[PDB]
């Protein structure tokens, strides 16, 4: 059974991530695949390089990379954080079967921008500008299709349970 | 105080806004004043999503809302609900008409739940979505302050209700 993690930038989906790997699942984290390809061809900033995968590649291309990253290996939870559209997830899909399920972790706005802000690029104009720019890829839509949708606003112990219970619900 | 409600076509976002206009707030159903429209703009044919695009490519994506602003008897200080926008142009625009104090508010059912409800084909349903979406709802829903999300119990679906609606005021 694969979940397929999918978030606005200053979700705190991760803190879903630890949680599922900390239960031992394979967690891959999608941009550190593209993270690991930058570490082997130079668009300059990861953005751009990205931006020229999927056009030179596809739709489409990371969730391949993603599978690729997975081995033949067999796992009981395999889990790609930050999927971003739907054509990352036709692709998942089509290599892995059909145990494969959307989580959206939500968070609303001005939590997200409150939350980012204070990470130890700070302006509210530029956070704006970032959700843009994660619209135009389509997460907007993963998350439209999701198959569930974890919130937090509140509360890391809040955020906590609707995991555990997301997760068995599908587990 | 403005309530925007989204959802997806099976989400059940009318039982949301139902239950907010059994408790008193005037709702304005979007797809309702598009119709309005209809009689005096469209023709013939024109179903409906065919004429509702027109009108976005002749006034730009933010219309509906501007209609729904227009049919508000703008005077109207008190709260209203509008159930239910496909676009952030949408929501721009009920903000740029009604201020800062507005919320949008989306319903979410799972794909196979939001079908196996509007049967009770299935490629039609699935290309209704690709439309939905086409016109930006997600990121509609992506922006939501509260998504509330449907599965079993009316009654737990209304007790989340509650939950944000007060929240809400």
């Amino acid at each position: 059974k694969v979940i397929l993690i999918t978030g606005m930038p200053g979700s705190g989906k991760s803190e879903f991530a630890k949680l599922l790997k900390e239960r031992g699942a394979k967690v891959i984290v999608m941009s550190d695949v593209v993270r690991k390809r930058y570490s082997i061809e130079a668009g300059e900033r990861l953005m751009d390089f990205a931006k020229r995968l999927r056009e030179i590649y596809g739709d489409g291309v990371v969730a391949r990379l993603c599978v690729e990253e997975l081995g033949t290996s067999n796992h009981d939870l395999v889990v790609f954080d930050g999927v971003r559209s739907l054509a990352e997830v036709e692709e998942f899909k089509r290599l892995l079967g059909d145990s494969v399920y959307i989580v959206a972790v939500h968070s609303p706005p001005k939590i997200r921008y409150k939350r980012m802000i204070e990470r130890l690029s700070k302006e509210i104009s530029e956070l704006i500008r970032r959700d843009r720019e994660e619209l135009k890829l389509g997460i907007g839509e993963v998350i439209a299709m999701a198959d569930y949708i974890i919130t937090n606003d509140s509360n890391y112990e809040e955020f906590k349970r609707r995991c555990e219970e997301v997760t068995d619900r599908v587990l």
